[PDB]
């Protein structure tokens, strides 16, 4: 059902579409590496828009994190920017909720609340300090989710809520936002963090040096958000300062510390 890819759109598509490098990697049972996207079963839908973005081999990121998300294994990357990191972590994800599908639980529940009044449960969340790295984020997303059931939806501050609640009603299983904004969704009753299974901190770094660590512990910590161990978590920092050290301490369990020549 949710394997099975959904006929092509021209329209789409127009819209839609340095290496050897060492690494470290430290952890217990590490999860080998890729060579190629092949090396591992990422479905039809997965292979097929990979094809699309021309994407031909996987960045040095991506050969060591992608498999290690795939086997369900929490992660710490140090990588720089612009070294492929969301895909990184998109391919993997959005892979298996192809192959798992909804689920029965958020699948009974696709009708609930009222007319302009409904509550969403994101099965994966990412979190970006900024608008723009968030749409960015959202753009590969919305290219990999290409002729899928999941609809991803990107929030965020500087910008009417109106229009950005609208959207997120119309369903939403990939979250994109910004600590301050999702806070602001949450209180108002739009966003439920019950059934994410995903959660991606996307440079880290930069979300503390902006001072967005009460907001994300409240994301994180304070509310419904399922525990380490139980949810599937990855932090992405270009720096590894203490504070990111404790902050991975918290949030993730038996993880993979992934260094891509830094
Ligand atoms: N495996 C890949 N092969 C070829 N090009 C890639 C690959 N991964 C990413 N890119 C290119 O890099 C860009 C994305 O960089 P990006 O992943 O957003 O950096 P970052 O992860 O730090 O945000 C895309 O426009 C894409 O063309």
């Amino acid at each position: 059902d949710w394997s099975k890819p959904l006929p092509p759109s021209e329209r789409l598509e127009q819209e839609l579409f340095y290496d050897d490098i060492p690494v470290e990697a430290t952890g217990n049972n590490c999860p080998p590496h890729i060579e190629s996207f092949s090396d591992v079963e990422m479905g039809e839908i997965i292979m097929g828009n990979i094809e699309l973005t021309r994407y031909t081999r996987p960045t040095p990121v991506q050969k060591h994190a992608i498999p290690i998300i795939k086997e369900k294994r929490d992660l710490m990357a140090c990588a720089q920017t612009g070294s492929g990191k969301t895909a990184a972590f998109l391919l993997p994800i959005l892979s298996q909720i192809y192959s798992d599908g909804p689920g029965e639980a958020l699948r009974a529940m696709k009708e609930n609340g009222r007319y302009g009044r409904r509550k969403q449960y994101p099965i994966s969340l990412v979190l970006a300090p900024t608008r723009e790295l968030a749409v960015q984020i959202y753009e590969e997303a919305r290219k990999f989710s290409y002729r899928s059931r999941v609809r991803p939806c990107v929030v965020y501050g500087g910008a009417d809520i109106g229009q950005q609640i609208r959207d997120l009603e119309r369903g939403c299983h990939l979250l994109v936002a910004t600590p301050g904004r999702l806070v602001d969704m949450m209180e108002r009753g739009k966003i439920g963090l019950d059934f994410c299974k995903y959660l991606v901190l996307d440079e880290a770094d930069r979300m503390l040096d902006m001072g967005f660590e009460p907001q994300i512990r409240r994301i994180v910590e304070q509310d419904t958000m399922p525990p380490k161990g139980v949810r599937h978590t990855m932090m992405f920092s270009a720096t590894f300062p203490k504070e990111i050290q404790m902050l991975a301490r918290d949030f993730l369990d038996e993880y993979i510390f992934l260094a891509v020549g830094r």
